[PDB]
C-alpha cells in the first residue's frame, strides 16, 4: 500500500507540480505557496474545533458522524504538510521516522536530509 | 511496515494515552489538540518566514538549510496525526479518501500562486462515509 507521503508524490506529478527526488533548495514562490496552504488548512481545523466546542458548550451530545468535518480538515492539513515536504524533495516518511524514534524513546533531521541527498 | 498513523498509535500506547473507533472527545482534549496544533504551526510559519528573509537578502539556500523546516513540518504531522488518533479516527482511511478527490482535480485551473483549483463538476471526498465505515466495523 502507498504511504500518504508517496500519495503526495502521485498528486504533484498529476497536477504538474514540482516534486524533486532529493532535497532541493526551493524558490521563494514555492515557500510562499506552502505557507499559504498551511495557513488555509490550519484555519479550517481551528474553525471546526471551534464549532465542536460551541455545540458541546450548549449541551449537544456529539456523535461520531459529527467529527467528520474536523477529520476532513485534519486530513487536509496532513495533505499540505506532506505536500510541503514533497515539494522540497524531502522524503517525509524518512523524516517522520527519525522524529518518531526520538519521541518514542534527539531527532537528527539534518542527518536525514544529508542521507537523502545520496 | 507501519504507517505514520500507526506510529502515533504506538506512541500513545507507550505514554499511557486511545480509542479504536471514532469517539467524540471531551472539550478539554479538543482545546489541548488545538494548542498543540497552534504551537507546531507557528514554528513552521516562522521557519518559512525565516528562509524567505534570507533569500530576500540574496542568500542562495542549501539543502542542509532545509533541516529546521523539515523538522518543524514533521512535528506538525506528529501532532496532527496525534489529533486524529486521540479521536479514534483512522487517519489513513480518511487520507485515502481525501487523496482520491484531490487526484480528481488534475484538470482544474491553477491559482496565480500555484494552488490547484477544482474543475467544473468536481465532487468532494465523502469523509462522513469514511467515519461511518470506521464507526461500524
Ligand atoms: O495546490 C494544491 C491545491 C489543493 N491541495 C489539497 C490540500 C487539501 O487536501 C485540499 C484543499 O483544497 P481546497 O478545498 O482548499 O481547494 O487539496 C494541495 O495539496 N495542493
Amino acid at each position: 500500500p502507498p504511504t500518504n507521503a508517496e500519495r503526495l508524490h502521485e498528486f504533484h506529478r498529476a497536477i504538474g507540480a514540482a516534486t524533486p527526488e532529493r532535497p532541493t533548495p526551493p524558490p521563494p514562490e514555492l515557500l510562499r505557496l506552502r505557507q499559504t496552504l498551511l495557513d488555509e488548512e490550519s484555519a479550517e481545523v481551528r474553525a471546526e474545533i471551534d464549532h465542536l466546542l460551541a455545540r458541546q458548550a450548549a449541551g449537544e451530545a456529539l456523535s461520531a458522524g459529527d467529527l467528520a468535518p474536523l477529520a476532513h480538515a485534519l486530513a487536509d492539513l496532513l495533505y499540505v504538510t506532506y505536500g510541503a515536504l514533497d515539494q522540497l524533495g524531502i522524503d517525509a516518511d524518512a523524516v517522520f521516522a527519525e522524529v518518531h524514534r526520538a519521541n518514542l524513546s534527539p531527532a537528527d533531521v539534518r542527518g536525514v536530509i544529508e542521507r537523502l541527498q545520496h
